[PDB]
């Protein structure tokens, strides 16, 4: 619900 | 539920 | 419901 | 809920 | 809830 | 050289 | 060189 | 050289 | 050089 | 040389 989870790699 | 998931590689 | 998996690979 | 998770590696 | 991981490696 | 090898699992 | 191997499983 | 080989499984 | 290796299990 | 080895486990 309403999460994020980004990645630069 | 309105997540977000976003990967830059 | 309203999710995002967005990959730049 | 509402979590972030970021990574810049 | 409203939780911030945020990495700079 | 610029290789990517990446895995959703 | 710019090669790319990606998997979702 | 700018191959690629992309499974959905 | 430059080479990219990323697993999420 | 610039090469990335990155887990989520």
């Amino acid at each position: 619900m309403y999460n994020k989870f980004v990645n630069f790699i």
